[PDB]
């Protein structure tokens, strides 16, 4: 089996990516923001408490034939931006790009916190880092990539996220139309439950690249790049005006700047990060300072590829035995 989805940003920023999915019997389509970072698959639901639910869509497990209360399973989950959702468990048939699971745990919220209620583009998470961090209690579920692995041609699933334009997130398969060159493969360490590799180095715009070993994770569910406070600074002095502001809460620079790229290192493998894919726009509306794409990691306790650099290559998880991720440019 596969399974091929197409996945759009949510705003001008490319602030995060919504994929639909189908839930249910007659199906419900949600979209659910695909989360390389995170292992639960919640959604709003017509248990959300009221105040709660501003414009989502909602899971109505009542209206689902092939709805199941897993009886006395309870969720809670807090993501590293401090936001955070909990409820109760269904099981339910799951089905994105074509590609359906039967019996997958639907974590239904009954409690959002307030980022999740302002963000009225997405009806929940679809969590695909590994099933060991799947927060379901008090026994721990599987999440939809575990669920479909064996019945997949290949035990993998792509990400192949848009810049200011929708991408694709294939099941199953690997599309060689979708990515110049070759692919880079890279070990990872599911030690954490995350899909964390390490780089082997960066350069900054036409700069000579260092080579240097920096841990991180590769997380669709986080919209920019954390790194070392050494390379983030060494990428921002390229930057007239640039500075770190502790009332913005990161680097900031002049609208008007031009910015470099980035690149890191996958192996002996480079990806380039375009300088306009680090520009997130005004800090506030009307305003000349303008947020950057690439962040400190100090205080998080782990380096972040986000969507700032996943978006920049075709990126392949790969689910088997042994895990792997490549890297291709694209
Ligand atoms: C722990 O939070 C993360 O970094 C997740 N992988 C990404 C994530 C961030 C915020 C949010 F509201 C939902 C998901």
């Amino acid at each position: 089996s596969t399974g091929s989805a197409t996945t759009t940003p949510i705003d001008s920023l490319d602030d995060a990516y919504i994929t639909p999915v189908q839930i249910g019997t007659p199906a419900q389509t949600l979209n659910l923001d695909f989360d390389t970072g995170s292992s639960d698959l919640w959604v709003f639901s017509s248990e959300t408490t009221a105040s709660e639910v501003d414009g989502q869509t909602i899971y109505t497990p009542s209206k689902s034939t092939t709805a199941k209360l897993l009886s006395g399973a309870t969720w809670s989950i807090s993501y590293g931006d401090g936001s955070s959702s909990s409820g109760d468990v269904y099981t339910d048939t799951v089905s994105v790009g074509g590609l359906t699971v039967t019996g997958q745990a639907v974590e239904s919220a009954k409690k959002v916190s307030s980022s999740f209620t302002e963000d009225s583009t997405i009806d929940g998470l679809l969590g695909l880092a590994f099933s060991t961090l799947n927060t379901v209690s008090p026994t721990q579920q599987k999440t939809f990539f575990d669920n479909a692995k064996a019945s997949l041609d290949s035990p993998v699933f792509t990400a192949d996220l848009g810049y200011h334009a929708p991408g694709t997130y294939n099941f199953g398969f690997i599309d060689t139309t979708a990515y110049t060159g070759s692919i880079t493969y890279t070990a990872v360490s599911t030690k954490q439950g995350f899909w964390e590799w390490t780089s082997t180095g960066y350069a900054v715009g036409s700069g000579t690249f260092k080579s240097t070993s920096i841990d991180g994770i590769a997380d669709t569910g986080t919209t920019l790049l954390y790194l070392p406070a050494t390379v983030v600074s060494a990428y921002w002095a390229q930057v007239s005006g640039a500075k770190s502001s502790s009332s913005v809460g990161g680097y900031v620079f002049p609208c008007s700047a031009t910015l470099p790229s980035f690149t890191f290192g996958v192996g002996s493998a480079r990806i380039v990060i375009p300088g306009d894919y680090i520009d997130f726009g005004p800090i506030s509306t009307g305003s000349s300072s303008c947020f950057g794409g690439i962040q400190s990691s100090a205080g998080i306790g782990i380096n972040i590829f986000g969507d700032v650099a996943l978006k920049a290559a075709f990126v392949v998880f790969n689910g088997a035995t042994t895990p792997t991720l490549g890297f291709a440019s694209k």
